[PDB]
């Protein structure tokens, strides 16, 4: 008969001779092995995929005659180029099976018979998402690289039948170098092997694609492999690309060039092409504003980024402290006008003070609306650590609202003016990042306590409200606690040490009211004891202090904002480093010179 | 042999849950063999592709549809500190 269920059971056994007569049946019916009648249910999976899933000692003897049988059947849609068609496995092919099963012998046999090396396995199983998936890029070459198969990578790249283009891209526009950056994990076993796989593909690009800058190829997000390593927070492959140095044929593939070395001292030129904030959507802008990861503070402390951000900071520290001094003068005027308010020359100076506060409030409102307009595409990333950018917008809104309510003469202007005065001085703590000692301490102090106190507050407020409605209900009968607010406040005073715990003489149920207070005190102090010990257990872990690097990231975010100037006076950006000849491409690049002194590393080479 | 019940009505898998023996419990629960012994498996790999394995797990004593099942035992009949480590094993975690 040679129906599908015979053919699929035949090719699974690995015996080629049981195919005898399949040619005659296909020709007599006028059918093809890639028509729906020869496919597995709820997909497009063919007899060739069924054959390649069942390799014996690295090969299946049915593949060569099955491919002739298709070739002799006169098929317009060849069996090697047929793909799965359902929403999960769309574009999956026998060549992607052959590569995942690690058979170079089967990859050769398929490609020799004209299997298209550029087929994209693009269905949802092969996309990157939080469910069950396996992203490898989408192409045979990207699969061979991510499964660590040099011999298959070499064969796909330089076979005579159909060479894999190193310029080829998946549905996201990712090249094999973006795919390797997507698949990097920051563990020493993954990252070292991804670094080798990346370097050998880049070195092969210099043979196979000699005029093509493979690391200047952009995906559909506009990211090169280096920019993608920053956005995805992949420190190990990021550090490797950023600091890469080679000798001999591959020197132009370097980003770092040693200029001289003498004793413990190395002087190196680093290539700033994608890196300097003079370029829009550069690596520094990405780490600061487009990267989601915990790793951002570890990325700004790498060379050249560390010395490059110190060089920018030193050019801007006088602008940082000028901006602080204007804000001190604004907060002095705010305070001298919030104090000296009238009952609700000195009078015209008070009016001047209100106009200066209105103008400083509009200036800050426009400056923060410009920040959130520029940061629109990544707006949550641009405030998740940078909470002051919201608190300056809030202080400016409340400053404009309070002057508006004062022009309306409604007395609710004063509690808004006083709230924006408090926020105004709390916002003065932003500038503590300008010095190492205060700026590292502002990073030591604020932590995981903000996450867990918001969890404890639910337990504390169910206790506080549950006991407040009870003490109010029971203190109603005669032989404190007058309302839900007053009982919540008397019960809250026990946590500030002002409890007023007593056997109330006039209440009918005074012993039960005292037992309700003793129940609240004991339960609340057990809860506070559980809360402090829970916080110590997570936060006193011995992890080495990462505050210097989180402060270096705060200074990086500050620099990359200051380089634009102000919303009204948009600064022309200076370009870092020098245009220097590093070799023959000549190979002239904006290089930045770093000098490293390292006795501890150098003495180990003696 | 694993459907033989002691005087408490427990099979070896149900006894490993009641006594809280995570290592032998995990082993029985996830057991896979090839060749002559495949029917002695509780786990059958359906397909494997790259970092992804798809497996069928046998729920016979396990699903709470049965009275005195492994899930009821870990929750309500087991005395041990280990109960919280047993509910986070596969298939119990996804189930
Ligand atoms: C529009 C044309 C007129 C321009 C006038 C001059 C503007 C100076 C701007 C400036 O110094 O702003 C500092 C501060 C905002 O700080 P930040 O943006 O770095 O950080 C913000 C947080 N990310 O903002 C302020 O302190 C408010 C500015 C108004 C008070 C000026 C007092 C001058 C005393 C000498
Ligand atoms: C600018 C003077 C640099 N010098 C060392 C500082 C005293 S140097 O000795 O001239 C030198 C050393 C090493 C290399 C090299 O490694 O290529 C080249 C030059
Ligand atoms: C439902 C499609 C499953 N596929 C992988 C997902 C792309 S598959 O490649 O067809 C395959 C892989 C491996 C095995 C096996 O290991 O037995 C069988 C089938």
């Amino acid at each position: 008969r040679f129906d599908r269920d015979r053919l699929f059971s035949v090719v699974s056994r690995g015996v080629p001779e049981e195919l005898t007569g399949l040619l005659e049946y296909l020709r007599w019916n006028s059918k093809y092995l890639t028509d729906s009648a020869y496919t597995e249910g709820s997909t497009g999976k063919t007899c060739l995929m069924k054959a390649v899933l069942n390799l014996q000692d690295g090969v299946n003897a049915c593949i060569m005659p099955l491919l002739q049988i298709d070739k002799d059947s006169g098929n317009p849609k060849l069996l090697v180029n047929a793909q799965c068609t359902d929403e999960f496995y769309q574009g999956h092919s026998a060549l992607h099976i052959a590569i995942e099963k690690r058979s170079l012998q089967c990859v050769k046999l398929l490609v020799e018979n004209g299997a298209d090396v550029h087929l994209r396995a693009c269905g949802r199983f092969f996309q990157k998402h939080q469910g069950t998936c396996f992203y490898f890029g989408e192409l045979p070459l990207s699969l061979a690289a991510c499964t660590k198969q040099w011999d298959v990578v070499t064969y796909l790249l330089e076979n005579p039948h159909q060479p894999a283009s190193l310029e080829a891209t998946d549905s996201l526009g990712n090249t094999v170098l973006h795919a390797l950056v997507m698949i990097a994990d920051n563990s020493p076993e993954n990252s070292a092997l991804v670094i080798h796989m990346y370097d050998g593909l880049l070195q092969m690009g210099a043979r196979l694609c000699p005029t093509v800058q493979l690391e200047e190829i952009s995906n559909h997000q506009g990211l090169t492999p280096l920019k993608l390593a920053a956005k995805e927070g992949k420190i190990e492959i990021f550090r490797h690309i950023l600091q890469r140095e080679f000798s001999g044929p591959y020197q132009p593939l370097s980003r770092k060039f040693t200029e001289w070395c003498y004793g413990p001292v190395r002087v190196s030129l680093y290539d700033l092409s994608s890196v300097d904030s003079w370029e829009k959507n550069s690596v520094l802008e990405i780490i600061a504003f487009h990267c989601k990861s915990p790793n951002r503070h570890r990325m700004v402390v790498l060379e050249p980024l560390n010395k490059l951000l110190q060089e920018k900071w030193d050019r801007l520290v006088s602008r940082f402290f000028f901006n602080f001094a204007c804000y001190l003068v604004y907060m002095f005027i705010f305070t001298v006008v919030a104090y000296h308010q009238p009952s609700l020359f000195g009078e015209s100076m008070l009016l001047l003070g209100h106009i200066l506060i209105l103008l400083g409030g509009i200036y800050l409102l426009l400056g923060q609306l410009w920040y959130f307009w520029r940061r629109r595409l990544f707006i949550w990333i641009s405030f998740m650590d940078s909470y002051f950018e919201i608190l300056f917008l809030l202080q400016a809104l409340l400053t404009v609202l309070s002057q508006v309510l004062r022009f309306m003469e409604t007395e609710w202007y004063l509690p808004l003016l006083v709230l924006s005065l408090v926020l105004g001085w709390l916002n003065l703590l932003y500038y503590t990042r300008g010095f190492q000692h205060t700026g590292i301490y502002s990073v030591m102090i604020q932590k995981v306590i903000l996450r867990d106190l918001l969890r404890f507050l639910l337990v504390y407020l169910v206790f506080l409200f549950g006991f407040a409605v009870a003490l109010v209900s029971l203190s109603r009968e005669a032989r404190p606690y007058r309302s839900i607010l007053d009982a919540s406040l008397e019960l809250f005073k026990f946590t500030i040490g002002m409890g007023e715990l007593a056997f109330q003489e006039q209440l009918r149920f005074r012993g039960v009211v005292l037992l309700l207070l003793l129940a609240y005190v004991l339960l609340t102090y057990v809860l506070l004891l559980n809360m402090l010990i829970a916080l110590m257990s997570e936060t006193v872990n011995h992890v080495a202090d990462n505050s210097w690097s989180i402060w270096k990231l705060q200074k990086a975010i500050s620099v990359l904002e200051m380089e634009n100037g102000y919303w009204w006076c948009r600064r022309k950006k200076h370009r870092e480093g020098r245009l220097l000849k590093v070799g023959t491409r000549p190979d002239e690049r904006w290089c930045f010179r770093v000098e490293e002194v390292n006795w501890a590393a150098w003495e180990k080479t003696l």
